[PDB]
Order: structure tokens, then C-alpha cells, then sequence
DNA sequence: AAAGCTATTATTAGCTT
DNA sequence: TAAGCTAATAATAGCTT
């Protein structure tokens, strides 16, 4: 980025939210590249500070929570 | 990297648990950092090809998947 | 503004031993 | 070789309209 960053709260929501978005893909992107170069199953469930929820899966996420819980 | 790389699986064992113990690491980075900077709750689940379980989460685990299940 | 840019930082693929 | 390196790619923080 233009300036390194530290990591802890983003106090502004607007850029707490902007950051939110972008960061949210990006690691969006990473989850399923690792899913696909490795072939392994993976779920992310991420719920964000207003309590909204966006999720991704590799795999149906009821086969992977299912393989987790009986695991 | 010192080559871009297709996204698709890797055939070697070798290179693919080197690929995917750095990546791992970068994955749960990331997750982390983003649940720190914009206060969000986060879990990732993650079985690699030989079915062993890592795994990731702000808080306890079996919380987030409490909100999952009943925000469901 | 909201959406796109880019200067800079961060990740990582193959190199080195 | 298994662990460290670095050239190179990828992500992204603040800049810009």
C-alpha cells in the first residue's frame, strides 16, 4: 500500500467498510486458489462488524462442516 | 514468485505440501487480519489432500458456527 | 462520492545449499 | 534435503477525480 499499516481497529467505518470489501475478496481469492493448487476442502464464514454474513466454500459448506464436526 | 503460476492443481506431492503449508500460513494471515482491522468474526476450515484438519478462527470455533447454524 | 489508480508493501515460486 | 533466500508477482493503502 502507499504506507505500511498496523494491524488493529480501523476506527472510521468508511474505510473500515472499503477495507472490509477489498480485503474480503482478497482473501476470498487466496482461499480458493489454496483450495485448487492443493486440492483441499475449505470453508471461510466471515461475519462482519454490522453482523452480515458472507461465506465461501470449496466444496457443498454442508460437506465440510459436516466432515468437521465428525472429524 | 520467481514464475507466475496457473491456478490449477499440483501433480507432485513434494511441491504441493511445500505450496500448501506456505500458503496455509498466509491464508490464516490474512483471515486474521482482516477479522483485527474491520472487527469482523471469521472462521476458515481447511482439510488438505491427505483429510487432516486446520483450521482458524477470531474466537472459539464452535461459536461462529453457533451464529452460522442459527443465522441460517 | 464512488469507483478506479498506483506507489508501495506483502506474498510467494522457484533458487540456493 | 529441509530450511532460508530473493526475484518476481500479487495485494492493497491512500491518491485521485
Amino acid at each position: 500500500g502507499r504506507k505500511k499499516i498496523q494491524i488493529t481497529r480501523i476506527m472510521d467505518e468508511r474505510n473500515r467498510q472499503v477495507t472490509f470489501t477489498k480485503r474480503k475478496f482478497g482473501l476470498m481469492k487466496k482461499a480458493y486458489e489454496l483450495s485448487v493448487l492443493c486440492d483441499c476442502e475449505i470453508a471461510l464464514i466471515i461475519f462482519n462488524s454490522s453482523n452480515k454474513l458472507f461465506q465461501y466454500a470449496s466444496t457443498d459448506m454442508d460437506k465440510v462442516l459436516l466432515k468437521y464436526t465428525e472429524y
